[PDB]
């Protein structure tokens, strides 16, 4: 779920607060999504977006709490390393990976403050 | 003049073709100009656009062939480093300084192939 | 095969010669590997390297010419768009996607001249 | 002094905690020196390392509390801009400039989280 995704970001990016840093970046990094990603970090959030859609369409995701936002999965954060544990619940595993990939991508991507709190027009 | 600017870029970033690499990139590099550069390279050609305006308004730039495109200044390209030799004619000097700064800004800047021939829009 | 990979790169990055631009960049783009990728474009190469290690293990990859270096696959480059066509031969399809993915981000990734023709030590 | 340098960074890049962000980054940021900077940020920390060395040799700096870490200069932070106020004491003024240049460079520079605590290896 989104609470767990925040936690994963806190694992690959220890001192930063996701709700502040990645909450209004580029075109896709937070609030809605339209236009072309201003950079790699934006692409991580874009990939994160459509990785959630795929999950919402995975014939393997059950009901009501099967969504990427509310579906709790099983994961581990050891020494800044994320590992998905779900095994038989192919849907939870999928959602856990969307978050694991995004959290790692965010860590390895260039954070360019010129691309933070952009102007809408840059996203048409 | 334009031929020399090309040479400078060719001096600073040898592994590129100036024409194909810098005249259809972003929203200020080559053609037009308008609305927030998509990246570093883009602002380089924005700075080089402002600089070409100043030059035209420089009192010391008067008469036919004093314009940035056609004005032939004096310069040197040694071991990858640019030097403007104009002292007397402070107009040519100013023009050469625009090109030099630009050619140096270009080399020193991350080039994103995808930023070539962008939409319109991103520049609204 | 590698000849086709080169072509794909010529599709997403026109007028640029892959054998000059991407053959000795970062720690992975070009001969050898080892170390940690200096940037994104380097990772695009690292990813490509391992995507090739995977295909050499894919149980669906047959005989002498099943390897990613010599396995001719089927694709299309129309208007700068890459598409893999194989279906029955899932191996070819896999190899074609390694090349399509890499060629695709080589274009989205920033090319930093400072991370080209690096120093060995910079890769341990 | 170092307290003011901290504040300067706070001035140009408020969304970050100076200590945690700029003291254990790359091959030069904060801890030790050596090797080739992993990136632009690492490289601002290299020139803000050299500059401190200059200041120490600067004949114009003499006596106890003239050193960059402890020398207290006069500066101002207004709407994200920094200006060094020292005129008479050109020792303080030089120390302030090193700080201004770095803190001001820390901002317009891409931050790569993954570059924190790099492998004392790519610093050879």
């Amino acid at each position: 779920n989104l609470y767990q995704f925040r936690k994963m970001i806190k694992c690959t990016i220890p001192g930063r607060e996701p709700l502040l840093a990645f909450t209004d970046y580029g075109c896709y990094c937070g609030k809605g999504g339209s236009g072309t990603p201003v950079d790699e970090l934006d692409r991580c959030c874009q990939t994160h977006d459509n990785c959630y859609d795929k999950a919402e369409k995975l014939p393997e995701c059950k009901g009501i709490l099967s969504g990427p936002y509310v579906n709790t999965y099983s994961y581990d954060c050891t020494d800044g390393k994320l590992t998905c544990n779900d095994q038989k619940d192919k849907c939870k595993l999928f959602i856990c990976n969307c978050d694991r990939t995004a959290a790692m991508c965010f860590a390895k991507a260039p954070y360019i403050e010129a691309n933070n709190h952009i102007d809408p027009n840059r996203c048409k």
